[PDB]
């Protein structure tokens, strides 16, 4: 395998965020801007020094798709996503926390990786 593996799911096509599906989900519906979606992740940098999981929430985590609410992988990343889907990010900086970052936990310029599982979504 490579690291720069997966659909290239950006419109401009910069390979700035890379997605594979790991467990395809069920129903041909993905989620509408402004839905209320419902997620289990984990996440890391890619240099391996920090590690967020929703499990360590004990719930799933909750957003508004589209909103800005989240990093703009996430907005790009969980619209392409089925209910039961299971999906892998990588994300370049300029898909995240750019070359500001986000201190203490976010360096600039750091690669992002999540695992994502769509558990639902509801049109608000
Ligand atoms: C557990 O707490 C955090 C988790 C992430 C980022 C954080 O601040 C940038 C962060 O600090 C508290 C602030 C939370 C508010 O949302 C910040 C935006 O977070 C995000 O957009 C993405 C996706 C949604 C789950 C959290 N996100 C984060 O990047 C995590 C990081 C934390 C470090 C490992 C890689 C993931």
């Amino acid at each position: 395998t490579v690291t720069e593996q997966g659909e290239d799911i950006t419109s401009k096509k910069d390979r700035g965020v890379l997605k594979i599906v790991k467990r395809v989900g069920n129903g041909e519906e993905t989620p509408m801007i402004g839905d209320k979606v419902y997620v289990h992740y984990k996440g890391k940098l890619s240099n391996g020094k920090k590690f967020d999981s929703s499990h360590d929430r004990n719930e799933p985590f909750v957003f508004s798709l589209g909103k800005g609410q989240v990093i703009k992988a996430w907005d790009i990343g969980v619209a392409t996503m089925k209910k039961g889907e299971i999906a892998h990010l990588l994300i370049k900086p300029e898909y995240a926390y750019g070359s500001a970052g986000s201190l203490p936990k976010i360096p600039s310029n750091a690669t992002l990786f999540f695992e994502i599982e769509l558990l639902d979504f509801k049109g608000e």
